[PDB]
């Protein structure tokens, strides 16, 4: 399923995921596309910051989902 | 001064500050807002983490400058 991230600039980005995807793979799809490395991203869904250790359908993320990106 | 907050949500808060105003301070205008507790809340300028016992004057954030917000 598809999914969007959307950047503290403005920037939207599109990502192909599976519900089992795990947010840690979901980070390393936005290093390969961004170059920004995992340990300086945090992505936030619903108000919710995401563990590294859980996946998608954890947090009942569906198909034209839309997730927030944080820098640190 | 106004200035602006984001939301991992893609929502955009807009404050009244004076730039003596604690960073706390902020932190508690955004909880009359928005319903979350301080102790939830992590705010970035320019990618710099900033702290409750500090004012925006410190980060010299000036009028129409744009914070991020992320929950924990």
């Amino acid at each position: 399923m598809q999914i969007f991230v959307k950047t503290l600039t403005g920037k939207t980005i599109t990502l192909e995921v599976e519900p089992s995807d795990t947010i840690e793979n979901v980070k390393a799809k936005i290093q390969d596309k961004e170059g920004i490395p995992p340990d300086q991203q945090r992505l936030i869904f619903a108000g919710k910051q995401l563990e590294d250790g859980r996946t998608l359908s954890d947090y009942n993320i569906q198909k034209e989902s839309t997730l927030h990106l944080v820098l640190r």
